């Protein structure tokens, strides 16, 4: 397609030059041709030993894609920013460890909104790790326990065609982006995700007043999908201190800690 010659490949070089070092966290990056799941891949150097606390591991092409409650992650090469990394949490209370997810989402939704010349409507976070632009699906985020880490994915469409993805999906390219630059969003979604990471281990309460800034969720009318099948309409009110979905239902209050978030009118 003409969409090739708007997707150079990533620099690992420049990468790490930018990212690892005096000032950076992050202690080891590595560009993969192709891999069958980022996640995957770190989650098993950590079952076999590996100190994954702070080591990215990108992949120009992922094939074996993992979403959120045994779902796919669809991809072509260089389309996307596909990463993952390691996060030492055993030092911070599980009860907490919900919202280093949110945190992530909130990094890749700060790291390419000025890209945009003007924003348009719906852009934000959709809870729990839905980055939308324009109503799509621009960035999925999962996060993946294996003690004592948490793996973090990313997968950022940059010029990934929504034909190529999900008819929901969108990307960069898309919202009108001509010739984005993955080395740069790579480098500034790391550079975001280091600060959302050590603010999220501190406790800082600007990382849940940042989230709400952004939500999308919170004050609209929403149908919540439930594991198992149930669904749950009400109103989004606010999310609590382990990252759950605090719903309205006619009065009521109802606690959600998984689901899919559907925006009504
Ligand atoms: C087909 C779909 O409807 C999927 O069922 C659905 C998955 O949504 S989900 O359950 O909320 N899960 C997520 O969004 C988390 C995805 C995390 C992927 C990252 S990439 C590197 C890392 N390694 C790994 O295997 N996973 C993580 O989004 C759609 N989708 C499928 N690819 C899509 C696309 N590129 N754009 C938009 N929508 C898409």
């Amino acid at each position: 397609t003409d969409r090739d010659r708007l997707r150079p490949p990533l620099d690992e070089r420049s990468l790490r030059d930018q990212l690892i070092g005096a000032g950076s966290g992050w202690r080891q990056l590595d560009v993969v041709a192709q891999t069958g799941s980022t996640n995957a891949d770190l989650l098993a150097r950590a079952a076999s030993g590996a100190d994954i606390d702070g080591v990215v591991l990108i992949a120009e092409h992922q094939t074996a894609g993992r979403g959120r409650h045994g779902r796919g992650w669809a991809a072509t090469a260089r389309a996307q920013i596909i990463l993952s990394v390691g996060v030492r949490v055993v030092d911070v209370p599980v009860q907490a460890w919900g919202w280093l997810s949110l945190a992530a989402g909130l990094a890749v939704l700060d790291s390419v909104a000025p890209l945009i010349a003007v924003p348009p409507a719906e852009t934000g976070l959709k809870w729990p790790n839905d980055v939308l632009a324009r109503g799509g699906k621009l960035a999925g985020i999962l996060a993946e326990v294996a003690q004592p880490f948490v793996v973090l994915g990313v997968g950022l469409n940059v010029t990934q065609a929504p034909e190529e993805v999900d008819p929901d999906a969108t990307s960069l390219l898309d919202l009108g982006v001509a010739a984005p630059d993955r080395n740069r969003i790579a480098s500034r979604l790391l550079r975001e995700l280091e600060a959302r990471i050590i603010q999220w281990r501190n406790a800082n309460p600007q990382l849940a007043a940042d989230y709400r800034a952004r939500s999308l969720t919170i004050g609209s009318r929403v149908r919540v999908e439930l594991p198992g099948g149930q669904d749950v309409v009400g109103i989004a009110r606010d999310i609590d201190d382990q990252g759950r979905l605090c719903l309205d239902v006619g009065g009521r209050t109802v606690v959600v800690s998984a689901g899919d978030v559907v925006h009504l009118r």
